[PDB]
């Protein structure tokens, strides 16, 4: 059940040249990561409104959109939303599509204890469940199979979120964590033992090819922005290293002869995770 | 010397959002083309103004800046072309950049024969060349080492377009060819010989990780645009077949268990090339 995590600077959104592009580009990193299965983006400061955008539409494309009215007051950041692709992953399912998960907002309704929750999953009726939870938390529920098709509402357990993937094999999204420099990026990381694969992507890393991945639980592969993880790493007071390859087990080139002088983030998302899926599932 | 060649349908651009996205989308088209050394971009019609302005944003993006000006009138199809991301190719460069090649428009200033052409290669003074040719061609002119520094031109020959890349190992940019239909990708061929290895794209290809290339020397690989490479198969009268596999030797996905149900034909490229770059490089 290993875990990938992509870690990019908010910085990458002053480089757009109007605000609709500013969004777009905000909706081609999902995408990519969301491609790939990816399970956590870190957006982190390169030197902070950018971070926050950036972190705020991908929560947006990642959130339900029978969800997003509940999650998401009318902000500013989201002003070109419509101008997006939605991410159409597993999780993002019409009403009339049967499935065994669905994920769920805790509604407000009275309820004596003992009497379970009301959840939202976007369905005709709303959800009973098992647990009493807090009105306004997201949740994963699992639905009765056999359900009782009269009652005014459906059935299922409250579920860990990681159910779906390490279960029923579906991609679920990914969470978004907001680093403030790039030793943040590894100091704060979801888990207990850390990234025990640290990969760094540049121009001036090794050849991908020849790279050899230890196996591993929990990977994260890190890009820069406009000028490279050179940038984050001078800014950061924690650093103090002369070049970025001593932050990572692994600085790999993954374009080999590239025929443009720079490949940008977005781009580089895409190509390297191409380039490093078939290391990453087999050591995992 | 290897060739690779790159064939989408002109219809991606209806599917876009903004006037200003159906820009941009092109320009993602050129990058990553450009990022992977393609030689030969082929834009054809799967069903015609969506791959003309497809054809002619590849071609604006392919021409050195300095020349654009005189290969291209004020055209609507290139109304929003600052919103674009130059190729930043090897041929793409700044005027004070010492360089062996130089692209170049031939001059009409007058010449007694013998006297060679004048050539406008972006630098602070013309070109004189060797052979008199028509005044508007696009030549690639290789500068004499030992110039004659007080001359009013600078001097050179022009040699073939394939030799900054077949002798000095650099990326020159690809020529754009306009398809009428899927059959005529491989039949207009620009190789007598035709593409000896031809590969094709869908998510019910085979996997890629399986795929093993034969030795080649030219290359083309095809994607589908939002229905898939079906559409242009079944549109055209030339081809009747149930399923598209049969009709390249290889027919792959390139993204094993996908997170997104769909991945967009600017996403599948730069996906593709990559997960394709190992083989393509070793097979040729
Ligand atoms: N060939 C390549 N291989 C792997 N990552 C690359 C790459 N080219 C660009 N990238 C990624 O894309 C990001 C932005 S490109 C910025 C390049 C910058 N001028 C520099 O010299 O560092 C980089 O930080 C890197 O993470
Ligand atoms: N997993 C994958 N592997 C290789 N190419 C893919 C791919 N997913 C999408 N593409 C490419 O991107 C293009 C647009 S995606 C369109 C998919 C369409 N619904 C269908 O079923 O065919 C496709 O034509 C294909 O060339």
């Amino acid at each position: 059940p290993y875990t990938l995590s992509v870690a990019l600077p908010g910085s990458i959104l002053d480089n757009a040249q109007s605000p609709e592009l500013r969004t777009y580009l905000a909706g081609q990193i999902a995408r990519a990561c969301a491609i790939f299965c990816v399970d956590e983006i870190v957006v982190f400061d390169e030197e902070g409104q950018a971070c926050v955008q950036l972190a705020r539409i991908l929560q947006y494309l990642e959130c339900p959109q029978y969800l997003r009215k509940a999650f998401f007051p009318k902000h500013q950041d989201l002003q070109f939303a419509g101008l997006l692709n939605p991410l159409d992953s597993p999780h993002h399912m019409r009403q009339d599509e049967e499935s065994e998960f669905r994920e769920g907002i805790v509604v407000d309704r009275p309820t004596r204890p003992g009497h379970g929750s009301f959840v939202n999953c976007g369905m005709k009726k709303e959800v009973k469940i098992d647990k009493n939870l807090e009105p306004g938390l997201r949740v994963t529920v699992r639905l009765n199979q056999q359900q009782h098709p009269d009652c005014k509402t459906y059935h299922g357990k409250v579920v860990s979120s990681q159910d779906p993937r390490t279960k029923a094999g579906l991609y679920w999204g990914y969470t978004v964590r907001l680093a403030s420099c790039l030793s943040a990026v590894f100091a704060e990381a979801p888990f207990q033992d850390g990234y025990d694969l640290t990969i760094g992507t540049s121009e001036r890393g090794s050849d991908v090819a020849s790279a050899q991945l230890p196996n591993f639980r929990h990977a994260l592969v890190v890009f820069g922005g406009l000028q490279g993880l050179e940038a984050g790493a001078d800014a950061d007071p924690n650093l103090e290293v002369a070049e970025p390859s001593v932050l990572f087990d692994l600085y790999v080139n993954t374009c080999p002869g590239q025929g443009s002088r720079t490949i940008r983030t977005e781009e580089a998302i895409l190509i390297s995770l191409a380039a490093l899926q078939p290391g990453l599932i087999q050591a995992g």
